């Protein structure tokens, strides 16, 4: 939808993949969790444009369960760029509260 | 820059302009004073884009001191997209506290 939706949601997957090395479907379940009740396969290709990107890797490891899932975890560019995702967060939060009153 | 930061001051261009019918330089002033201090001509292309999507509509008249300036004031469709903004604004803004903690 939106550009301030798309901002939000590629700052909260990187955040996500940055705590824990999240496949998937655990990714989107996680997105549900968190308040993205009404989210449709339109993660994947944010996923898929962060690995290319080089933000994000993929890897082939086991899940609790016993078959591999490709586990992202965050590159060197990925983990600067949810830095700079909560410092644009909070520098943007305060100036839209002061425009607001 | 990024798409969260596109959408910030799309909102905001939007809002005041709803607040207070605005001309081109006026705008860029009220925003610097919220806190964008950092903005080098990257707001007309803003405001070309939504006047052309019929969101906003310029008007000529006088400025306070005489001359005429276009006057930017919010359309029928304006006014609902900045309500959207608001409402998406609190809706991210309380999922993103959550995922953040």
């Amino acid at each position: 939808e939106t550009q301030l939706l798309k901002g939000v949601l590629e700052g909260c997957v990187l955040d996500m993949i940055g705590q824990k090395e999240r496949y998937g479907y655990e990714l989107v379940q996680t997105l549900r969790e968190a308040g993205f009740d009404t989210i449709v396969g339109t993660i994947y290709p944010l996923l898929q444009k962060l690995e290319k990107n080089q933000w994000i890797r993929g890897d082939m490891r086991p899940s609790p369960d016993g078959p591999d899932r490709k586990y992202f975890s965050l590159m060197k560019e990925g983990e600067e760029r949810v830095s700079v995702f909560w410092q644009q967060w909070d520098d943007l939060s305060q100036k839209v509260e002061g425009i607001k009153n």
